[PDB]
């Protein structure tokens, strides 16, 4: 909540939208909570700190990982006067510090469960299991509640006209120039996924099967090979089948840091969106040639909208109904758009033409 208290950036905004499950009965669709967010400050120092988070299995590590992220940067950690390899190790900290902390949370909770399920018989119903043991039950549901999810993330910060982009998995964060030729859309970060070679590489480097991987492309239901907390993954890598044999934890909570951009003299808007967004324009619309498409539907939005969180808004609610639109038309690409995930997209202002 000290968070609350720090300056708004008046050059930013968002727009976000809840996954969505399209029911085949028609004219009706059902959610579960939502588990992205996002985060938009402006330090002392004319530090912009922008992130948009992609979370899984409940929003507790999202939260968290926004929360800490804000203490260990927007607290004087980053300076003006700070060299390129000067930030560049700040937010490997800020990162690094994020999820040691985060583990270091549930330490308490994940010994509390390894006692109650050695109360437990093991390999048992629980509604077959007596009326003694549904207290225990309870406790164990609200322990895992407590210490579950996991999260995605990108971040970028300002400082001097200079945008560092730490990534940590399958979010993206497009810098969209508006050149003489055109719109040059350019993508800072880079997709962690099971099909980035530098990362079944990292993998293979563990002794992995990297062709399996590859295959299956899914992780646990994620497609993501860095994801922050997820003790499932982290601590139990030894009992997932593709994870089996590695030398060291397969999924990392490493940030991906990228090179400084001099946005001295530059006209355009940068694009932090989540996975769930152009994850749903490619279900609809055919794989790749996406981040084009929304660079530029931006754009359009651009001069039809009176604010930065309108112009966001309006786009992810046109992917919102391409997708539907996709689904009910029956189509070739109505089986690939039953339901979409969370979806966010913040936008920040490089002086382009708002109205």
């Amino acid at each position: 909540s000290w968070t609350d208290d720090l300056p708004l950036c008046h050059l930013s905004g968002v727009g976000s939208a809840s996954n969505r499950s399209y029911s085949a009965d028609g004219k009706g669709t059902e959610s579960h909570p939502p588990e992205d967010s996002w985060l938009k400050f402006r330090s002392e120092n004319n530090c912009f700190l922008y992130g948009v988070f992609n979370g899984y299995d409940g929003n507790r590590v999202t939260n968290f990982v926004a929360q800490r992220l804000s203490a260990e940067l927007l607290l004087g950690q980053l300076n003006a006067e700070h060299a390129e390899a000067d930030v560049r190790r700040v937010l490997l900290q800020a990162f690094d510090v994020v999820e040691r902390s985060f583990l270091e949370s549930i330490d308490d909770a994940l010994a509390e469960k390894a006692s109650l399920q050695s109360q437990l018989p093991e390999g048992v119903p629980q509604h077959q299991l007596p009326p003694q043991y549904q207290k225990i039950l309870e406790r164990l549901k609200t322990l895992e509640r407590e210490i579950s999810g996991g999260a995605m993330a990108v971040v970028a910060v300002l400082l001097n006209n200079k945008l560092y982009v730490a990534n940590v998995g399958t979010n993206r964060a497009l810098l969209c120039k508006s050149t003489v030729d055109g719109l040059q859309v350019t993508q800072l970060n880079v997709d962690h996924t099971t099909e980035n070679e530098d990362e079944l590489f990292r993998l293979s480097q563990l002794g992995l099967d990297a062709g399996k991987i590859k295959q299956v492309g899914i992780i646990c239901g994620q497609e993501s090979t860095r994801r922050i907390g997820d003790y499932k993954v982290k601590y139990g890598y030894t009992d997932i089948d593709l994870l089996s044999a590695a030398k060291s934890k397969p999924i990392i909570a490493e940030p991906e840091i990228h090179g400084a951009q001099p946005l001295d003299g530059v006209t355009g808007f940068l694009v932090l969106m989540s996975e769930g967004l152009y994850k749903a324009l490619e279900a609809a619309h055919g794989p790749g040639q996406a981040n084009q498409e929304i660079a530029a539907m931006i754009d359009t939005e651009f001069a039809k909208q009176t604010s930065l969180d309108a112009v966001a808004q309006a786009v992810v609610d046109r992917v919102k109904r391409i997708h539907s639109d996709t689904f009910a038309s029956g189509g070739e690409r109505a089986r690939f758009c039953p339901r979409h995930e969370d979806m966010t997209l913040l936008v920040r202002n490089f002086g382009y033409p708002l109205g």
